[PDB]
């Protein structure tokens, strides 16, 4: 019926704490009181006038937007969507969106990895961790804090970021990238399951000298694809085309991608490069999927409303532009995997309902749908294109047509 959808995710931009949100915390305060959209536009104001045309401020709320009105006239159908899966992380939220039901979330380690973990490597390796690099750190300032020291000493510096990820830097002149390669694929193989269940290990070779390092092209990544066929998946198997645009490649470690458009260098070249992509005179049909990361990486972790409000208000003033490109018959959604309220404790994401934007020039109605869950979005996918669900979700597609 579409003949081509277009899903946009705005990372973590939620719409309220989940029912289940007290399940899920930041530094011990649990997540119930969390509202990534409502404490943004109470705190430093929200002005989205054009995801407000299709009728952002119309999603059902116990109390409104303050600064996103509802819309009598609304462009398109809109509502918001729980989170089934038992993780509030990027790989969970983005997985069960194509359709998987994630019990074994992955874990993440904000006080570093367990001893457990350290200890095994540490053995395997023969080579001591640098306990004092093990918890959430940059790439780029662990290697000049402790690189000096890795040098002299041969020991591993083993690090992690807000995401399931570990990661290890080790200097090539020092640590032989074989054996780094090695230590890797050790790591990868004891970290399947909870209490250590990990999306990616990285190996992060290095070269240079102290005070001006660089990492080297030798990085290898070791990701845990679906456990089972998503809805893209199901879309690559029957022939349609699948374009990935930002982190989805690597989030998916490209399960069921045809076409991977790369990484964003920001969210406007995530923008620009989804224009792009829906200009391909080879784009006839099928699906788009792009993930526009900066309001979760630059703003609601480091607790910025001001910056996460601008972010907001930079895409809304391009949303017409995503309009302007799309055909006909094309349907564009846009959604969220989680929430990172900018106004709560902690520095993680948050356990929200996600807003859902629908928008299509082919529309013979609008307003508001029913609240759903986050595989629904997968689900009105594999309905339109005609190949099969996946673990879970059910189509919204007859309300939209
Ligand atoms: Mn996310
Ligand atoms: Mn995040």
């Amino acid at each position: 019926t579409f003949n081509r959808i277009h899903l946009v995710v705005l990372d973590s931009v939620g719409i309220g704490a989940a029912p289940d949100a007290n399940n899920f915390s930041n530094a011990g305060v649990p997540d119930g009181a969390s509202d990534t959209l409502g404490h943004i536009s109470k705190t430093v104001g929200l002005n989205v006038p054009n995801m407000a045309k299709i009728g952002l401020g119309n999603i059902p709320r116990d109390t409104p937007l303050k600064t996103v009105p509802a819309e009598n006239h609304p462009t398109g159908y809109v509502t918001k969507l729980e989170e089934v899966s038992l993780g509030k992380d990027t790989m969970t939220g983005h997985w069960e969106i194509m359709g998987l039901n994630i019990t074994e979330p992955f874990d993440t380690f904000w006080n570093g990895f367990p001893e457990e973990i350290i200890s095994k490597i540490e053995k395997f390796s023969g080579r001591k961790v640098i306990r004092e690099a093990n918890k959430p750190y940059s790439g780029t300032a662990v290697i000049d804090d402790f690189g000096p020291r890795q040098m002299e000493t041969g020991e591993l510096i083993i690090y992690t970021s807000a995401d399931p990820v570990l990661q290890i830097a080790a200097h090539e002149d020092v640590i032989p990238l074989d054996e780094l390669y090695r230590i890797c694929e050790y790591a990868r193989s004891i970290t399947l399951e909870r209490p250590a269940l990990l999306g990616r290990i990285i190996a992060r070779p290095y070269v240079g000298k102290p005070r001006n390092f660089t990492r080297t092209a030798n990085r290898h990544d070791y990701a845990l694809s679906p456990f089972a066929p998503t809805v893209l998946n199901k879309l690559a198997d029957a022939g349609v085309s699948t374009y990935a645009v930002g982190k989805i490649n690597d989030i998916f470690n490209g399960s069921g991608i045809t076409n991977d458009m790369g990484h964003n260098k920001s969210n406007s070249h995530g923008v620009d490069t989804l224009i792009k992509t829906m200009g391909l005179s080879a784009f006839t049909k099928g699906f788009s999927f792009t993930n526009l990361v900066d309001f979760d990486a630059l703003y609601g972790h480091r607790r910025n409303a001001h910056g996460y409000r601008d972010c907001l208000h930079e895409f809304d003033e391009r949303l017409p532009e995503i309009i302007a490109a799309m055909k006909v018959d094309d349907l564009l959604l846009i959604t969220a995997d989680h929430g990172n309220d900018p106004t709560y404790a902690g520095t993680d994401h948050t356990r929200e309902y996600v807003p859902l934007l629908a928008y299509s020039p082919s529309f013979t109605g609008n307003g508001v749908l029913p609240v759903g869950h986050y595989a629904d979005i997968s689900a009105t996918i594999a309905d339109n294109f005609g190949v099969d669900t996946a673990m879970i979700g059910e189509s919204f597609l007859d309300k939209l047509i």
